[PDB]
């Protein structure tokens, strides 16, 4: 799956985001998935 704590979120305007739990770092730019 995604790279250490990246895990797929998703946003109040419908859209889907990256969040990695490990640094807080947000992005929706796909991690490995």
């Amino acid at each position: 799956k995604l790279p250490p704590g990246w895990e797929k979120r998703m946003f109040a305007n419908g859209t889907v985001y990256y969040f990695n739990h490990i640094t807080n770092a947000s992005q929706f730019e796909r991690p490995s998935g």
